[PDB]
């Protein structure tokens, strides 16, 4: 059920495939934010979820560079899956930059993005 | 640089490998929680970071599920390697376990990790 | 403005006066958790915004005690008001429980609360 | 144990009174950032903490704003205070510039301090 193209609220796109061993990988593309054309991401999943009626444990990253720009920053997104008609990748996010010691309180922003497979 | 053997604040040990072209892969062993032995952990980082002093952006993923046990949860870290005499990659961390819709707010913990050589 | 009787996505009722000095006072009660009635909150808020559009920088604290109960536990909410039509307030907050030092990874849940007056 | 001056990694003090009804009220000064001189904090405290180890639930805001200047902006700190030898407050902390929508995913930064009672 995670395996696909999934869309945010901001009009993203994260194009993911879910390995049979908690494999995570695929590519990402931001409508918003220092970013052009498509990222790599790499992450891991609970690949033997509980089956209890709870979410799917997952996270992923992309490090802002590709072969258009280099925004020199990354962002990871932690969440889970829940399946059904109405499926859904719910995550908070933490995007750092590279900075200098003396610009340490700006190097890490955190938002939120909810995924579906619609739009 | 980025590969080697690190160590947090929590005698967690971190085993990471940076590939030329911005892959991290490796291995985390967890001091404290829901964990025992190793467990397998991807991310990226920056393969061509400015020169101006700052640190290199980068960020991984840990889900909590081995050959010995599944904790039904998943740590990302996002942070930044800093080179120098005392080489150090300071990072923040979101904690996702899997829950119900109802138990969403006790879903994700926050916290913090620096990680050094030593 | 901010004063007033706000309700965010769980249900759970914010019932705040921002004072010309800044300051937020007022009560909170939380339609989930361990809480039950109300319980106190202070907080500050930026009384002198800029006029470009943006929003207000604002932030609030309860501590989970109030005469029925102690949760041993304490949230802040960081966000901004948005004025408008349909007026906001939008937040990213930190719940944490005092805890013992081998439980320090339980201490802190993040998550997201959205406000407006209807309900 | 929570009243009196505290310091943070960064060098900013904090000055705090905590009342005995779970009030916390004060002063915070920073080390860093758009800020000069003292602003207004308010926060609160559990009052009857669990004597068993655990540390005491705490928070405070601080809208940047005072008589010097104003960063239109405001931060929570959400922690604990623990006692003993080495006395600390623990916390993690949100930064929230007032922007407008479209930079949203500018508007809120997370970081930690430690608070000591002796200057960094
Ligand atoms: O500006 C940058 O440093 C690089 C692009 C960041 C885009 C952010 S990642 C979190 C949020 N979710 C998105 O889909 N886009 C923004
Ligand atoms: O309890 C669990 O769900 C799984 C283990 C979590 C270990 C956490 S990850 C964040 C922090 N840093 C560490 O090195 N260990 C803890
Ligand atoms: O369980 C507890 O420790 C005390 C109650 C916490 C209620 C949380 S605060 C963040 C979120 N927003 C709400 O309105 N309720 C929950
Ligand atoms: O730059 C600003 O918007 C206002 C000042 C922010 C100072 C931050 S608050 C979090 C961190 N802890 C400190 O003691 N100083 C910085």
């Amino acid at each position: 059920g995670i395996t696909g193209t999934w869309y945010n609220q901001l009009g993203s796109t994260f194009i993911v495939t879910a390995g049979a061993d908690g494999a995570l990988t695929g590519t990402y593309e931001s409508a918003v934010g220092n970013a052009e054309s498509r990222y790599v991401l790499t992450g891991r999943y609970d690949s033997a979820p509980a089956t209890d009626g709870s979410g799917t444990a997952l996270g992923w990253t992309v490090a802002w560079k590709n072969n258009y720009r280099n925004a020199h920053s990354a962002t990871t997104w932690s969440g889970q899956y829940v399946g059904g008609a109405e499926a859904r990748i719910n995550t908070q996010w933490l995007l750092t930059s590279g900075t200098t010691e003396a610009n340490a309180k700006k190097s890490t922003l955190v938002g939120h993005d909810t995924f579906t497979k619609v739009k």
